[PDB]
C-alpha cells in the first residue's frame, strides 16, 4: 500500500463508519498535521476517494441517493453472483471452501460484540476468499473498487437495524450451502433476494434522514 | 481530460490497434521526447493504463490470455445487459433512441471504408448514448474502465475476420429493435449468443498466434 492508499483507507472508514457525515468537508491541511503526512499523499487519498465515490473534488463527503444505491446494489449483485457462480464451478474440495467457514465463525463474534464496525470488515472477507476460484482480474478489480461504496450502504443498514446482521447470516448460510450444493439457480435466488432485502433496508434509513 | 489522460489514450490506441505488441516495452523517456510532454506526465499515464489492464508496470504492454479473455466477457456481458435493460425501461419517446440510429449509420460508414479501427470507435459510442438512460455512475465508470480492454479484444476479433462487422450490425440490428420493444428476454438474449461468438473468435485469433 502506497501511502496515499493508507490515508485513504483511513478516511474511507471514517465515511463508512458515519463519522464524517454526508457533504462534511475534508481539508487537505488539517488531515496531514492530524496524519502527519505528506501533503502530496493527502492529494492523492483525496483523489483514490473520488474514484471510489465517496468524496466529491479540498473535498466533500458525497451525498446518498435512492438512484445511485439502487444503481449501486443493481450492479454488486450481478457481480456477486459471478463471483459466487465461480467458486460453485471451481471448488474442488471442501478444504477450499474453509475460508468462508472461518469468516461466518468472525461474522458471528462481531455480532456477539455488538460489533457494527467488524461485522462490515469481515463481510468483505467473503468476496476476498471468492477472488482465487474467479482468478478474474477484471471481476476483483471491479469489486474491490466498489468496496467502499457498498460498505457505506451496508453500515446504514446495520445502523438502522441491528437485527439485520441476523438476517445476513441466515442468507450468508443458504448461499454457502447452494455453493456447496452447486446451485446456480439457488445462488442466484439467494442473492437477488437478500439484495433487494438489504437496499430497500439502505433506502428506509435514506428516507428518515 | 488531464495530460496524463491524453496520453494514455494516445497509448491506449496504439496498444488497441496492434501496432504496439504483447510483451512490448513502453519506455518514459522515449514516450517524453515523441510527444514533446513532460515526464511526470508520461509516468502518471502508464499508471492509467496498468488500471485499464493494458501494461504491467518502464512498462511492458500486457499479454492476452483465454482466461482474461473470458473473464472479461463474461464481465462486460452483464454489464451491458444492465446498461440495455436501463435503456429498454427508461426511454419514452423514440426520439430519445436516435443516437443508436446514428451509430449505426457509423458503424456502416467505417465497414463501407474497411475502416476497422474507426469500427471499434463507434461500437464504444453505443455505451456512451446508453449512459444517460441508466443514470448509473457505478455501472457507467465501471464500463469506462473497461473500454480499452473490451476495445483490445474486440480489434483482434475483426483483424481475425473482417466479415465480424457484418454479424455485429446483425446482432445490433437486433438488439436495437429489442429495446424498441422493451424485451427484456430477448435483450438478454441477443447480448449472451453476440457475446459468446465474440469470445469464441477473440479466442480463436488468440490460438493463432
Amino acid at each position: 500500500d502506497s501511502l496515499a492508499e493508507q490515508i485513504a483507507h483511513h478516511l474511507a472508514e471514517r465515511i463508512i463508519r458515519g463519522e464524517l457525515k454526508e457533504r462534511e468537508r475534508i481539508q487537505e491541511q488539517k488531515v496531514t498535521q492530524t496524519l502527519n503526512v505528506s501533503r502530496g499523499s493527502v492529494r492523492e487519498a483525496l483523489l483514490i476517494l473520488e474514484r471510489r465515490h465517496l468524496v466529491n473534488i479540498g473535498a466533500q463527503v458525497s451525498e446518498l441517493s435512492p438512484q445511485h444505491v439502487e444503481s449501486l446494489y443493481a450492479l454488486i449483485v450481478q457481480l456477486y453472483i459471478l463471483l459466487a457462480e465461480s467458486v460453485a464451478r471451481r471448488w474442488r474440495s471442501e478444504a477450499e471452501l474453509a475460508p468462508f467457514l472461518v469468516i461466518q465463525q468472525r461474522l458471528l463474534n462481531n455480532l456477539a460484540q455488538s460489533d457494527i464496525d467488524g461485522f462490515v470488515e469481515a463481510s468483505f472477507d467473503i468476496m476476498r476468499a471468492a477472488f482465487p476460484f474467479a482468478n478474474n482480474p477484471y471481476l476483483q478489480e471491479t469489486v474491490e473498487n466498489l468496496l467502499p461504496a457498498v460498505s457505506r450502504a451496508y453500515h446504514l443498514a446495520l445502523e438502522r437495524r441491528k437485527a439485520e446482521m441476523n438476517q445476513f447470516l441466515g442468507s450468508f448460510a443458504q448461499l454457502l450451502q447452494a455453493v456447496i450444493a452447486r446451485d446456480e439457480a439457488r445462488i442466484r435466488e439467494v442473492l437477488l433476494e437478500y439484495g433487494r432485502h438489504n437496499c430497500q433496508l439502505v433506502l428506509a434509513a435514506l428516507a428518515e434522514r
